[PDB]
RNA sequence: AACUUGAGUGCAGAAGAGGAAAGUGGAAUUCCAUGUGUAGCGGUGAAAUGCGCAGAGAUAUGGAGGAACACCAGUGGCGAAG
């Protein structure tokens, strides 16, 4: 009545940093059934920036996704990390059927000062 | 004192991020407001300060302001250089 969705298409939001893995998922709409964080799986420090963090999110993820109840999920990866394409495959491969990759990095189009390099 | 080649005006054309002033636009960063949602986010080689249970990050819809103009974009162009 408040968190069990029954809804057959979905999305999942990727947010695939450099020492982070975030693996939202939710509806059409954008409200967010729930997620699963790289570092709550108790991954720390660089344990975070391996693909079987993500491998592991996007399974925790789908668990909580298929109980709430989702057939059919949309991608929508974010970020130059190394668990993109581990995550896709370890959401397909717990049972969602992802179908489209829609990836949305944001691109500014030479808008605000980067950060300085190291 | 003549001449027309140098130089300059005319006529017919040509391209350009050349300059100044004003206006409009879209993406992105940040902040604020709201909806969803739970325990982390960010960071490093390693962890900590920092933010977060007053609900942060993530996501969605807006609003605010400021700065710079992805692709085009090229040993391309323009300007005396900057």
């Amino acid at each position: 009545r408040r968190v069990k969705k029954n809804i057959e298409n979905g999305v999942a939001h990727i947010r695939s940093t450099f020492n982070n893995t975030i693996v939202t998922i939710t509806d059409e709409f954008g409200n967010a059934l729930s997620w699963s964080s790289a570092g709550a799986l108790g991954f720390k420090g660089s344990k975070k920036s391996t693909p079987f963090a993500a491998q592991m999110a996007s399974e925790t993820a789908s668990k909580s996704a298929m109980e709430h109840g989702l057939k059919t999920v949309e991608v929508t990866v974010k970020g130059p990390g190394p668990g993109r394409e581990s995550a896709i495959r370890a959401l397909q491969s717990a049972g969602l059927e992802v179908t489209a990759i829609r990836d949305v990095t944001p691109v500014p189009h030479n808008g605000c000062r980067p950060p300085k390099r190291r």
